[PDB]
């Protein structure tokens, strides 16, 4: 009401409140100390129940970005730490807070953080849990200035139930270990998807974002009006636009709007939103975003009523091509929960295409008759793609499936450094493992979310070391032709075998006490290399070689003197391989 900070500490709560404090300037003051920190947080906190107490208070009537704006000013080693950012103190508001934003590293140099041991992090945890977790928070906030504060508040508490399960258990290790990776690959993918949303908004602009929003809202809310989804979809775009702007504040209120407005409407909008929609302020969005697809009408005609039997498909499309075209989404979107949001751009985009050509024709019903003929294949692509690999998948485990993967793109893109293919292959395995392991209905969506980040982190790390043209030309391809431009890369006959190294075949036993994912990713870097050797090799001989290995490995690894057989062997194997690849 008459005081912004005794409102929020009101609607937050103390905990979360001087968690997010936290956060936040951990993500501006991101090179201050930890201790420096916490007595911020102390300050403002204790500034904030005084207005609690009286909302009259001294500068309780303050904005919190200029409240926010004057305590970033008030560090004193400001300029001599961050420089040119300590330029921003003289200027006004809202200039100042703009100022801080241009000045948020996105990427700092700071030492990769390491994961302690499990006791000593259970030790840690048990004797000061508080600032244990803060201590962290701080360290992932300040490395990572746009992940969104709330989100990171929501994980930091998965986390501290984590540790408070595991650091009972029995093998704490075994309880720990496992989730800490499945939160860190997690976060990992939050993060992409994030960075990769507002890059998308930047190149391709605001028509495609909005064109991706009525595709994926509709699947979502099949049972909301079309103009409920435009009014959604509208919001959803200021959301995220301002939210990449990378302001806390703004992206915050646009967000809790939405979804108090969602929730006020819930009832024209989804069923499934009930439970979502009950939960606290902080979490209510987090919630919602993520709320399952509800359950799509029974009672819906078939689109070639409204888009091609019609004689008035052109005359509703000049009046407003894009609503049009959006309501072709809406109606495609909602029908087909299965569908990945780009595979119904696709249409959508080839629906576009058959218009403009066809409503500049004698006599257009004629023309776009047979349109969703054109759609067929289109939808199947992506089909027998996922079918035709989920298969393999479940012959061959996860490992040996990734295998499969790392021959296949080695022998597509050989100028690829082989740690690149190793990773990529691997990674692209685990969306094998993770989505097939889902009904038929729900593969295809599945596949998109992952399969979206895994491109774009390929892509980034190429854009960076262009190694192939073809590689950069579907990295810059449009969004909805990215997929289907690599799978549509070909054996690379041009590729000149890469001279044989005697160093790179060569194997010690200490590959026999390494951990199994260094094992693999040492015998899988071995299997890129021989393909980067001989490409013409069939899989047949490839497979006869990888054969000969594995024995090899397990043999040498179960016989005293070790490092006699890998070298003894060694010599053997090399020389037989060698002979059988011609
Ligand atoms: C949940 N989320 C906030 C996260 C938790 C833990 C680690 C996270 C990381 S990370 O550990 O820095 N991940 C590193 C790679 C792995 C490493 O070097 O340790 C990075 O890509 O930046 C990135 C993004 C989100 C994370
Ligand atoms: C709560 N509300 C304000 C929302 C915020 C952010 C994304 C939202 C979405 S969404 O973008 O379609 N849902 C996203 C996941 C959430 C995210 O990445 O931010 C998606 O399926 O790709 C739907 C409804 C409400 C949203
Ligand atoms: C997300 C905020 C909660 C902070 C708690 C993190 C505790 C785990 C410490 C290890 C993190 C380093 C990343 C990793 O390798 O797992
Ligand atoms: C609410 C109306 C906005 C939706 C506009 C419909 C756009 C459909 C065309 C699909 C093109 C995808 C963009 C692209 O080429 O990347
Ligand atoms: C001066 C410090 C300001 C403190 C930061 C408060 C902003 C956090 C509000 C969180 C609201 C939840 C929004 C959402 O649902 O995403
Ligand atoms: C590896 C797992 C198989 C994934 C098959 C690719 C299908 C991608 C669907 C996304 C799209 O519509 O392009
Ligand atoms: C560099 C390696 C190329 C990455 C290709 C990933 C595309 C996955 C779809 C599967 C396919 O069609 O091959
Ligand atoms: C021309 C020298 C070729 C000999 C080197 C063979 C090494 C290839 C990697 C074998 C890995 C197979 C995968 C596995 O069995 O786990």
């Amino acid at each position: 009401h008459k005081s912004e900070v005794a409102h929020r500490f009101k609607d937050l709560g103390e905990e979360n409140f001087k968690a997010l404090v936290l956060i936040a300037f951990a993500q501006y003051l991101q090179q201050c100390p930890f201790e420096d920190h916490v007595k911020l947080v102390n300050e403002v906190t204790e500034f904030a129940k005084t207005c609690v107490a009286d909302e009259s208070a001294e500068n309780c009537d303050k904005s919190l970005h200029t409240l926010f704006g004057d305590k970033l000013c008030t560090v004193a080693t400001l300029r001599e730490t961050y420089g040119e950012m300590a330029d921003c103190c003289a200027k006004q508001e809202p200039e100042r807070n703009e100022c801080f934003l241009q000045h948020k590293d996105d990427n700092p140099n700071l030492p990769r953080l390491v994961r302690p041991e499990v006791d000593v992090m259970c030790t840690a945890f048990h004797d000061n849990e508080e600032t244990f977790l803060k201590k962290y928070l701080y360290e992932i906030a300040r490395r990572h200035p746009y992940f969104y504060a709330p989100e990171l508040l929501f994980f930091a508490k998965r986390y501290k139930a984590a540790f408070t399960e595991c650091c009972q258990a029995a093998d704490k290790a075994a309880c720990l270990l496992p989730k800490l990776d499945e939160l860190r690959d997690e976060g990992k993918a939050s993060s992409a998807k994030q960075r990769l949303k507002c890059a998308s908004l930047q190149k391709f602009g605001e028509r495609a974002f909005k064109a991706w929003a009525v595709a994926r809202l509709s699947q979502r809310f099949p049972k909301a009006e079309f103009a409920e989804v435009s009014k959604l979809v509208t919001d959803l775009t200021k959301v995220h636009t301002e939210c990449c702007h990378g302001d806390l504040l703004e992206c915050a209120d646009d967000r809790a709007d939405l979804a108090k407005y969602i929730c006020e409407n819930q009832d024209s909008i989804s069923s499934k939103l009930k439970e979502c929609c009950e939960k606290p302020l902080l979490e209510k969005s987090h919630c919602i975003a993520e709320v399952e697809n509800d359950e799509m009408p029974a009672d819906l005609p078939s689109l070639a009523a409204d888009f091609v039997e019609s004689k008035d498909v052109c005359k509703n499309y000049a009046e407003a091509k894009d609503v049009f075209l959006g309501m072709f989404l809406y109606e495609y979107a909602r029908r087909h929960p299965d569908y990945s949001v780009v595979l119904l751009l696709r249409l959508a985009k080839t629906y576009e295409t058959t218009l403009e050509k066809c409503c500049a024709a004698a006599d257009p019903h004629e023309c776009y008759a047979k349109v969703f003929d054109e759609f067929k294949p289109l939808v199947e692509e992506p089909q027998n793609l996922i079918k035709q690999n989920c298969e393999l998948f479940e012959q061959l485990g996860e490992y040996k499936f990734q295998n499969a993967l790392l021959v296949r793109y080695t022998k597509k893109v050989p100028q690829v450094s082989t740690p690149t293919l190793v990773e990529v292959s691997r990674n692209l395995g685990k969306v094998g493992s993770k989505c097939c392991k889902h009904p038929e209905a729900k593969r295809m969506p599945c596949a998109e979310d992952y399969l979206s980040v895994v491109l774009n982190q390929l892509c980034v790390l190429h854009e960076k070391t262009p190694v192939s043209d073809r590689v950069t030309k579907c990295c810059t391809e449009s969004l909805v032709n990215r997929r289907p431009c690599f799978s549509a890369l070909e054996v690379d006959e041009t590729y000149v075998p890469k001279e044989f190294n005697a160093e790179t075949f060569t194997f010690h036993a200490d590959i026999c006490t390494l951990s199994e994912k260094e094992e693999q990713i040492k015998k899988q870097t071995a299997l890129v290399e021989l393909v980067k050797h001989k490409p013409k090799a069939t899989k047949e001989q490839l497979k006869a070689v990888m054969d000969d290995f594995a024995a090899f490995v397990e043999k040498c690894c179960k016989a005293d003197d070790k490092e006699t057989c890998f070298a003894e062997e060694g010599k053997k194997l090399v020389a037989a391989s060698q002979a059988a690849l011609g």
